[PDB]
């Protein structure tokens, strides 16, 4: 419960389509079908669902439903570390805090898909674990309306380095970094441009922000971070491999999960990617943003 409750209700809509109605008494053929229906539904994919009745039909010989349940969370877990422990027994009631390897993590993905938001509630998130955390408005370009990350700044009482529009992105993170460092900073996330449609190529201001990142901290930044849109389809899992091929991405944070009954994309997502899944938004409140944990996401599937 707590935020159990919160994620439950974030998948709310992928759940209650087909997934909780599985009739699990019926003789394997018709629940199997369910299942790969179900699956299919929540767009776990072809070939992830393929690989999960191939792991249950042929293999899984202990209790249908658990075995689906591991094959889910085994899809979802990247590291081997944590996958092992998991089978190890390892199971804390709320799931472990997420440590940024470092103390910069840039923050990139595609225009709208809530990287201003999500910065904000990760400034929050940290500050409440003590640590102190900076932001740098990479993004100076867009704002048309809406809430900046330099308003979002001032309520958490969060120092935002920014500049006029237009400011290069690059000496914005480089002043940025430096001013961690020389303040005692423990984190700061930067912003970054998200439109591919420009005068000025993305992925390559990108690698750019994070070059000048490295000249002012040669081990930084040790978290890349996207963020995705649980509601936009497989063109962001395209998007997603360029910028990982322009960067290099450490994790994934998927938002709006909330908004769509598609939420078994995550399993795409992680085996396309190889890359943990850090955060999933289940709406737009304030603790909204939750640390994932493929337990307890598998189990609100499922369950409830
Ligand atoms: N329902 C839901 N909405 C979310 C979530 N995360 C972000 N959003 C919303 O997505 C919208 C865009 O957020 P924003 O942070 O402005 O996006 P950006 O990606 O920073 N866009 P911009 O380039 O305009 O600054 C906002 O209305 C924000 O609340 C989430 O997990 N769930």
């Amino acid at each position: 419960m707590g935020f159990f409750d919160r994620l439950k209700a974030g998948l709310a809509k992928t759940r209650e389509r087909l997934l909780k109605a599985i009739p699990w008494g019926g003789n394997l053929e018709e629940v199997l079908e369910e299942l790969e229906m179900a699956l299919l539904a929540a767009d776990v994919g072809l070939s992830a669902t393929e690989e999960i009745l191939q792991e249950v039909r042929a293999s899984g010989r202990k209790d249908l439903k658990e075995a689906v349940k591991e094959k889910l969370v085994g899809m979802l877990e990247p590291d081997e570390r944590r996958a092992t422990l998991r089978k190890l027994g390892f199971n804390p009631q709320k799931p472990k805090p997420v440590e940024p390897k470092g103390r910069v993590v840039l923050v990139v993905g595609v225009n709208g898909v809530g990287k201003t938001t999500t910065i904000a509630k990760l400034g929050r998130y940290y500050q409440n674990l003590g640590k102190k955390v900076m932001f740098c408005a990479g993004d100076t370009f867009r704002a048309a309306g809406g809430t900046q990350l330099s308003e979002w700044g001032k309520r958490l009482s969060i120092p935002v380095i920014q500049g006029p529009e237009g400011t290069d992105p690059a000496a914005l993170a480089y002043d940025a970094v430096q001013a961690m460092k020389a303040r005692g900073y423990d984190l700061l996330f930067v912003d970054t441009a998200g439109r591919l449609h420009t005068k000025h190529n993305l992925m390559e201001e990108l690698k750019k922000v994070k070059r000048a990142i490295a000249k002012a901290d040669p081990e930084e930044p040790k978290e890349v971070w996207l963020v995705l849109d649980a509601v936009t389809g497989q063109n962001g899992l395209e998007q997603a491999k360029k910028f990982h091929e322009a960067v290099g991405l450490t994790g994934v944070i998927v938002t709006k999960l909330d908004g769509t009954a598609k939420g078994g994309v995550l399993i795409p997502i992680v085996r396309t990617l190889k890359v943990p899944i850090k955060f999933v938004g289940v709406g737009e409140g304030p603790d909204d943003l939750q640390p994932f944990d493929p337990e307890a996401f598998v189990e609100a599937l499922l369950e409830d």
